[PDB]
């Protein structure tokens, strides 16, 4: 019964049947769900393969596979500037007509069925809303539906006190930075960076403000109370473990991805005890190119369902992530801000000349993205401050250079996304 | 009543049975047995109340164990309770201090704030 | 051996009992008709101890002492003062020669050792420490040349309505600290035609001046016909690469030969620069080279450039120690060098937040163990110097080498071998009553 | 490799100019004026420094044809210096040859021999005049020509004034007055006790003396008179330089004067290519390239940097020359040879030397020059080792007869 | 009158030519030869009235060499009659006759010599630098043929390239045979002079001369003319002396160089020419002062310069500098043409060593004026 | 006094043995 794709293709253009009830491109029956790129249904094998590898990108800075189905064997890349889709050899033909494989490859340049107007080359239709619908597809599609955060009661203007933080993984203390962009008196912040790369950063730059403890792997019940109440537990752990770039590949039980049980331990520690009506918030970040088996685990362990702040609508890089938690206000619309910086050319430094518009993700490791009285030439660390939000030379402190001020700036957070989720905390604790 | 994972051959069952006392509801996840581990909520944990490596299994313990624990203020009686001795020595500190209580000896490591039939028979004689 | 030619214990005997004054007697070469006096003790100085003097008091080894004997010219066996503040080693043989007998084994086994220049002066032997050595160390190196040459002639006072901005040509400029010392003044920079080829120097002139400094090519390749369609230069700054006139390099060519070859070429566009007879236009120039160069070199360079050096150390201004000669006319090159509210002159004000200095003081800037590793502390363990504190001890802005992915060695190295901003801002500032201001 | 272009070039695919004549490198920058082909810029900086150099024994000290001297043979023939190399003859005439010639004795150069098409190393038709053209104008740089004074009448013309750097012998000195012209001063600069002897008894002391050059302040020319022409030659056995461009800015005219001034310097031609360009560029000329074989029975190349009117003229003998040795030689001495390198002689079968009264009339000078001063047979060859050659420079000076006064 | 000065025995047998006296025979025979030479310094190495002394006063007149005594003063002493040292008032002319008039060769010189004869034909042994060639050619009397038997490399090369090889060299004078002198022959001249104990060493050579003219002289019945000569230094003993005379049957004269030339240079001649004994009479082209043997520029410390010889206070001053003599002065002092020792590659050793003991130009074209008319002048 | 001497005046009268067969 493992029919192919060539009889519905043949029904459908003869109108006898419709896209939806036949796999996109895994052509079985029984569909789950649709694509958020064409019209037609996707298998549950499909999907479940499909949700992973999406997001995951090249070094060359080109989508790792099609596409289309999931898969990369023989790949057509679209040469469009500012576009780096690829399709797949064995699904252009068999859908959109005989001959094309051929005819394509020769045509130069070649651009993607996205780029030209819409036309129905045989059946693939493009969507007029795909640009609203992706988002659908990532934000809630889970079996559990589980229950609406609860809202907390208002608090009088004149009854308001400082907020006592308490992060982990604090990396180069970007909440710390952002806490006082917006407002919010900090009356206490405990980091627990073990870098001493990263630990020089936010003694220098913040005055030895932070209360520095060291890993979290040696606190203890007792340390949690002997520092007070805690108002907020910040924490984003490392996501080098499990993502479909390293073969090692080792789950979220094994290697270091067992650092996320340790915010689990310290949140049910600083969480008020029963009959207690202080304000309490928590909040997580990790990579979105992660397996499924275990995108719903942590989903479940802190019972609440992620969201997706989608970076490029707020910067001008493009790295999506699981925000968890119970913010108040943690699904609105994104909008950007006046002081914003949404495309390159307003992130570099002068006479130099911007030839994209958006730069691929960042990562630990570092073709012509700039150009300087005529020559190529590759980012600065001055430049890449400037791309996530951190004022210029925040990085430049214990005689480093280009081999540590890119590997700190590549598993940061993002401070226009925090700026952005953070907003509604400035009615619970004081403000000025 | 009583709660227990990796049930097995119900070995724990036998030997309470042994001891001759009575238990009104036996509820394990593998007797009675209701689904899988991941298919557990807080509903379903409320409605049966009151009462692959190894952290795969070691997380879900910890989080029935978090789930089933007593509110603050309640004084009835709750108590916990096993791994090989040859395995990593980080996953060793790892389980010590996330269950608050270092290990001692029993050759299996065992925690607890209280397979080898014996073992279990020694260690239910006091309940 | 001659009458001339005795050794030192007969003129410390003559000298013990009231027979003789040090004067006459070379306070090493023990030779007799001397031609100048030791300026740190009293005495007299032989040509071929003198000449051997003039070259080998300021160089400095790696680990942050004297390179030889502060008392003759010649390291055998130095014993180095332990105390801090002071690293002038003395010499075996000219300790117990002029206190008495034993003192070299004492002074060697006396923990900790302090040398007679830090102990309170009392008259050890014949080491009588002068109680004004201090104004004349300076004595021995500011004016003792050959030829005695003409005072420069003063430029009249020019109106402030007439005064015009500074077109400069700076051959061999590095990282453009001419151009960021000019509009510190206030002087408006009306052209600047720096003539680096290192790729790097271009890139900060480039970004952290918006693009106002013309730079060419080579100053090898520079023709007569460019120094004309380059207008009317009203300064020409220069500072020789002195790599190849420099002592401290085993393997060096001097002066005619190698890489110092590059002074005619500032001689060169300087007089094919300079303007011709009849021409009353304000002109200045500067060269700038080490101390530590045989006096062949210094004389034929002044000879060459009919001008006498003076002798301007950073340890007045700044928290280091550079001497330097400077050549040129500038108006005032000779007052004395008198500190800023805004300076720095501990290394406790160039350091960042949490950080504690030992010192008060630090050597020349470009084995070097337990002293260069120890100039700073912060937490209770040893550190070195940042990248952006020794930017703050020279007096440059932070972060101004924060350009081309530089790690740690390339701002080191465009910073050792560059100026000083308070000793060119000290040059510099009679400038104001000449150019245009604000 | 060597056979790569030799292989295409036998076969009619391509020329010799396609490749360097050894070095195997294609794209050449200068083409050889010995044979048919090219040379690349790596090989062709090098050749510069090296041709002219000699040794002791009176042969070529390098390869005649590319520039390396591993294995040489030495060519048999006499007045022919020239040493070729191993590896050049079989690499271009066929396999086998280096073996033949030399076993055979006596073997003579492919230069002395009639030319033929031996494999490709064809000796040029045209090699005499093609030399000189590779010498005389060969550098980058292309200075304006410089600007020719105007005629200066007979009865306005005044006695020189003459500031000779580096004097030597006072060779200057004798080539003005034998042309007939009127010294009106001459400032050396001699400091060797043994020459200033020479120049003051032979010239009844008309030459002003002074003391080292390193001593002359801008305060002495400005008392000593002004000057008409600044001799220098610097002793090449580079820091001289520098004092001979030093003083001649104090003694070029300002601005505005325009009375006659002349200038010259000299140097040898084995020097680096470096500093040629360096003295060029500061001096702002060309250099020509006088040899004193067509003058003189000796051979040397001389630089000559300046400003005289003429110096691109051919070189021409004179009926006053001895251009063979037998001329510069005593009675009852036979000459064996015809020109003499930078056994010359028999005496009744006896190989002999040349004495210090013959090495006295090769140069020009007049003969007993140099006995003053009670010197040795060692003393009056080195003084006139290291000084000039009166045929050369009375060429250069000819034209300075319509300047100034003469008689 | 009646007693030797320096002995004080009487019976005197001769008078002194300085001061008025007598002189025995151990004296006079002790003043014949340590009269005249001279030490390195340049002074009188003996008293000039005993010619003896250890220690000896020395004078310090400017030209001046005459020593004193130490005893020679007190005994006799103690211008005017200085005790009885009153000098006599024509020594000037009066001592070149104690040396001269000390019979002689063939007394009648026949000059039966006429118009048209053959050119002179003049043998030489000895001859060194080509003395009596340069000498013969400046009068203007041909000469035909010119031999020389000299051994020495170096000075042949200067008879050679100077007189274009007319001077034909044949060997050593130990080498020539009779029948070399008949084939050689007839000759006119033969000159003489060996190198400078007589019957020891290289003084053995003076008969060699002395047969050479057993081989020469005209025969029995052949009244052609013929002449000869000898040179010498006068510091000889005084047998040695005695004993050339008798071989060549001659009164020798006495000549020195001082009347014609700036140097002390007196040596001893024989000879049968015309003329010998007659004064010496100075000429209007003679170099006769120091001052002007010399380069440019260079003044003499002196008048007249000592003896010289290979081995070398110097009579010249340089810029303020005490200076020695050119090798081109030494040469104007004996009248030969300047350069003429600037061949073969040789220094101040050589050059000295030629010209230090050879003759003098002046000297011997005296001796050679009256033989113009005999032979073909001009 | 040597043979040299009366040899000498024998001659005029009228490598010893070398010399003496060149003085006949
Ligand atoms: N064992 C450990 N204990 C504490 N921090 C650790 C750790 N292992 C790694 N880290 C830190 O965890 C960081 C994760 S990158 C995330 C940093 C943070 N989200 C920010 O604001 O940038 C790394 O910088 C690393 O230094
Ligand atoms: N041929 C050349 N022409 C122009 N500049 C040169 C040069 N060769 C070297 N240089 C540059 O000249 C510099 C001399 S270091 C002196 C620069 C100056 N004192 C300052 O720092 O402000 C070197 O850094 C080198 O990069
Ligand atoms: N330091 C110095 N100052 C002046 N002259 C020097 C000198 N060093 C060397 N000389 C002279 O410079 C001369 C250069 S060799 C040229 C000699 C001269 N031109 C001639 O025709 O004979 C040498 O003879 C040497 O005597
Ligand atoms: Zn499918
Ligand atoms: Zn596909
Ligand atoms: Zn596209
Ligand atoms: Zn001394
Ligand atoms: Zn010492
Ligand atoms: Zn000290
Ligand atoms: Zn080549
Ligand atoms: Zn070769
Ligand atoms: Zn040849
Ligand atoms: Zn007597
Ligand atoms: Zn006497
Ligand atoms: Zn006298």
């Amino acid at each position: 019964e493992d029919q192919s794709r060539e009889q519905m293709a043949s029904d459908v253009a003869n109108n006898k049947s419709s896209l939806e009830d036949g796999c996109l491109s895994c052509g079985r029956k029984n569909p789950v769900s649709f694509h958020p790129l064409f019209e037609g249904g996707l298998c549950q094998t499909c999907r479940d393969r499909f949700l992973e590898l999406f997001y995951m990108y090249d070094d060359d800075g080109y989508q790792s596979y099609c596409t289309v189905c999931c898969e990369g064997r023989e790949l057509l890349l679209c040469s469009n500037t500012s576009c780096c889709r690829c399709f797949c050899v064995e699904c252009l033909e068999v859908l959109v007509g005989t001959g094309t494989a051929a005819e394509a490859k020769l045509q130069e340049p070649w651009s993607c069925y996205m780029c030209l107007p819409q036309r129905c080359h045989g059946v693939l239709r493009r969507r007029k809303d795909w640009n609203v619908r992706l988002q659908a597809f990532f934000t809630s599609d889970t079996g559990l539906e589980y229950e609406a955060p609860k809202l907390y009661p208002a608090i009088p203007a004149a009854r308001r006190r400082p907020i006592r933080v308490l992060s982990l993984f604090d990396g180069i203390a970007t909440g710390y930075l952002v806490l006082k962009e917006l407002g919010i008196k900090v009356g206490k912040y405990v980091a627990s960076e073990v870098c001493e790369e990263s630990i020089a950063v936010g003694t220098v730059k913040h005055e030895g403000n932070i209360k520095y403890v060291n890993d979290v792997r040696n606190i203890t019940k007792k340390n949690i109370e002997e520092w007070g109440p805690f108002d907020l537990v910040i924490g984003g752990s490392p996501c080098n473990d499990l993502s479909n770039v390293n073969p090692a590949r080792k789950g979220l039980y094994e290697g270091t991805g067992r650092l996320f049980f340790e915010f689990y331990h310290l949140l049910n520690y600083s969480r008020p005890k029963e009959g207690d009506d202080r304000p309490f918030f928590w909040m997580f970040e990790n990579v979105v190119a992660m397996k499924v088996g275990d995108k719903r685990d942590i989903s479940r362990f802190l019972e609440c369902n992620p969201v997706m702040i989608d970076a490029i609508k707020v910067s001008a890089a493009h790295r999506a992530r699981y925000f968890w938690g119970n913010l108040p206000g943690m699904n609105r619309p994104v909008i950007a801000s006046k002081n914003d910086k949404l495309e390159l050319q307003d992130c570099l430094e002068y006479n130099r000349i911007a030839k994209l518009k958006k730069v691929q993700t960042i990562t630990t490791k570092s073709l012509f993205p700039v150009v300087m009285n005529g020559k190529e030439d590759v980012l600065w660390c001055t430049e890449l401050e400037r791309i996530f939000g951190f004022p210029v030379h925040y990085t430049d402190v214990s005689n480093m250079g280009r081999g540590a001020r890119q590997k700190l700036l590549g598993r940061s957070w993002s401070v226009p996304v925090i700026r952005h989720l953070f907003a509604p905390l400035k009615d619970y604790f004081a403000c000025e």
